[PDB]
């Protein structure tokens, strides 16, 4: 069952064996992935998060981010530790009480402390639209049509060297999959469809690192949503999905009744499908209960290319139709050396006082804010352009901005900008050497918004900055509840920190 929009959510430690290898984890709702949190557009969500964690090897503090929800007027509920709150300590709880005006689509939630989400605290978050403009394109859209793609590690996150090329031990599809080494024939996930029906498949990358080449043997996929933004219909036979991205696609169950492989090939770790790694099963009602015998093609003739995507609505692009044609045009220098990433010469290290609390206490320009050099102020009601030229090791880097989505004016692997009708999204691959992926948005949401690579190992190694958007209006726009004001005293008391 789905839970929400008003629910408790317990965060616990437990052993799990999603690929047949047992290890301890950090879990929401006792499962991997966590339960789906759902509601309708415009609903009030009140997710009371109970921190019941006791195992220090995966951290006993926690904080949860609602990925892709704008949090307008509720910056305090966004979740990134040391940016919008101090962590929740064990044996305490915290009500994330916010609203989702003007958004409907496929989202997710995850720990936003250190690399803790890798250890298991990740699940889907869906905001349905009762008047969805795409409703007539499918028959079925429910918890059974959500498809999660996850990387899974046998080594605990806090034992992963900072800045390393960290590699997973299994791909999990809907929580199940087989290990790349010492492969055992442990259970694969089954997605069941009825011949003739059309399904809104909600494809969610809950990855900590790899991107996946996702396809379904014998089937194509008609994309209708990108990171929460409705798209024009685009039919493809393969989707390359980067960490934290989401797509909805229509699956037409129009092939002969039978069993078909679902494939998710990561860019690192195990390559291919031997022993059923990187796989799940699409089963038609009435098919024999047996593994598929289908084959992938040698190449995919209609793969997703990001510049083919266009919004369903006339969203346009803010600003003027040329590079630098914005009120505040930025170019970030994105680098990696010696185990640490940097942005504009500064490697992100979380401050002791959360950025939002520094601003509410009166720090009112970005040079007064800590970490020094890691906070950039944005002016209010202005068009912002951010170029993100690639080249830093460990790519392709999927960059994500909190508090916003953005027009993708220039995509990976294509030097041509689009100032007319590019897709809008919230997490974008910045591509490869020589690319100049560029995003635009308007500043109508005061507060500190994190900008970072969503490969969680890279964030931990410093690949982040904070946009302090409209510092002067942050306090009036974001009144804070007492429980939020209580978090930093409680956390600092528990950890013997002075401030
Ligand atoms: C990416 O595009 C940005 C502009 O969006 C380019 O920025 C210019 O960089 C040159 C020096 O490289 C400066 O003279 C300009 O002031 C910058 N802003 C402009 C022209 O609007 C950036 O060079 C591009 N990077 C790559 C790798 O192509
Ligand atoms: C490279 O990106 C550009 C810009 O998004 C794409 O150019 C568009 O191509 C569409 C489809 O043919 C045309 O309708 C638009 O007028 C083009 N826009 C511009 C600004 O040129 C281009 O197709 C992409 N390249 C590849 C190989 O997909
Ligand atoms: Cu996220
Ligand atoms: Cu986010
Ligand atoms: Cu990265
Ligand atoms: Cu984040
Ligand atoms: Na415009």
């Amino acid at each position: 069952a789905q839970i929400g929009p008003v629910t408790d959510l317990h965060i616990t430690n437990a052993n799990i064996s999603p690929d047949g290898f047992s290890r301890p984890a950090v879990l929401a709702g006792g499962t991997f992935p966590g339960p789906t949190i759902a509601g309708n557009t415009g609903d009030n969500f009140q997710i009371t998060v109970f921190n019941d964690l006791t195992d220090p090897s995966m951290l006993t503090d926690t904080s949860i981010h609602w990925h892709g929800l704008f949090q307008k007027g509720t910056n305090w509920a966004d979740g990134p530790a040391f940016v919008t709150q101090c962590p929740i300590i064990t044996g305490q709880s915290f009500d994330y009480n916010f609203n989702v005006p003007g958004q409907a689509g496929t989202f997710w939630y995850h720990s936003h402390l250190s690399t803790q989400y890798c250890d298991g605290l990740r699940g889907p978050f869906v905001v349905y639209d009762p008047n969805d403009p795409n409703a007539s394109l499918y028959d079925v859209d429910d918890d059974t049509t959500i498809i999660t793609l996850a990387d899974w590690y046998h080594t605990l996150a806090q034992q992963e060297p900072i800045g390393a090329a960290i590699t997973a031990d299994a791909t999990l599809i809907n929580g199940l999959g087989r290990s790349f080494t010492n492969t055992t024939a442990s259970p694969l996930s089954v997605i069941t469809v009825q011949s003739g029906k059309r399904y809104r498949m909600r494809l969610v990358s809950i990855s900590c690192d790899p991107n996946y080449l996702f396809s379904i043997d014998g089937h194509d996929m008609t994309i209708i949503e990108v990171d929460g933004v409705n798209s024009q219909q685009l039919t493809v036979d393969q989707i390359q999905i980067f960490a934290a991205q989401r797509y909805s696609f229509v699956l037409n169950a129009n092939q002969p009744v039978g069993n078909y492989w679902i494939r998710a090939q990561p860019n690192s770790g195990g390559q291919g499908f031997d022993g059923g790694i990187n796989s799940a099963i699409l089963r038609y009602e009435g098919a024999t209960v047996e593994d598929p015998t289908t084959t992938a093609p040698t190449t995919f003739s209609n793969p997703l290319v990001e510049t083919d995507l266009h919004p369903l609505a006339d969203l346009g692009v803010p600003g003027q139709p040329f590079r630098g044609g914005a009120d505040d045009p930025l170019v970030l220098n994105l680098a990696f050396a010696n185990g640490r990433f940097s942005i504009d010469g500064v490697s992100f290290v979380p401050p002791t006082v959360p950025v939002l609390l520094q601003i509410l206490s009166g720090a009112q320009n970005a040079q007064d804010l800590l970490p020094a050099g890691s906070v950039i102020s944005l002016p209010s009601n202005s068009v912002i352009e951010v170029a993100l030229p690639a080249g830093a090791a460990g790519g392709p880097h999927p960059f994500h901005l909190h508090g916003h989505n953005f027009a993708v004016v220039q995509s990976a692997n294509n030097a041509t900008p689009n100032y007319v009708n590019p897709i809008w999204r919230d997490t974008v691959s910045i591509g490869g050497t020589g690319d100049n992926v560029t995003i635009r948005f308007t500043t109508n949401n005061p507060g500190p918004w994190f900008l970072h690579c969503h490969i969680d190992w890279h964030l931990e190694a410093g690949f982040a900055i904070v946009f302090a958007e409209d510092i002067p209006d942050t306090a009036s726009a974001n009144p804070v509840p007492q429980a939020w004001s209580d978090l930093c005293p409680a956390y600092d008391q528990a950890h013997n920190i002075s401030t």
